[PDB]
C-alpha cells in the first residue's frame, strides 16, 4: 500500500500526485 511519490505541490496528472492530494489541476497537486 503506497500512494504517494512525489511529496511536492508540481504533477502532470491526477495520479502524479500523493494520497494527501488525489487531485492535479493547473500543473499543481491539491486534496480537492
Amino acid at each position: 500500500l503506497l500512494a504517494c511519490l512525489f511529496g511536492n505541490g508540481r504533477c502532470s496528472s491526477n495520479r502524479d500526485c500523493c494520497e494527501l492530494t488525489p487531485v492535479c489541476k493547473r500543473g499543481s497537486c491539491v486534496s480537492s
